[PDB]
């Protein structure tokens, strides 16, 4: 009977997308860019 969880060590920032920690908030924002850059399926509408 053990939860087996963890979480001891405050963090500056984390990419909710993938989960990458960055020293500066600027470095993180610049990274997230990779997450925001995909094209939609297409014209498929009807
Ligand atoms: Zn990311």
């Amino acid at each position: 009977g053990s939860s087996g969880s963890s979480g001891t060590g405050e963090n500056p920032f984390i990419c909710s997308e993938c989960g990458k920690v960055f020293t500066h908030k600027t470095n993180l924002i610049i990274h997230q860019k990779i997450h925001t850059g995909e094209r939609p399926s297409g014209p498929s509408s009807g």
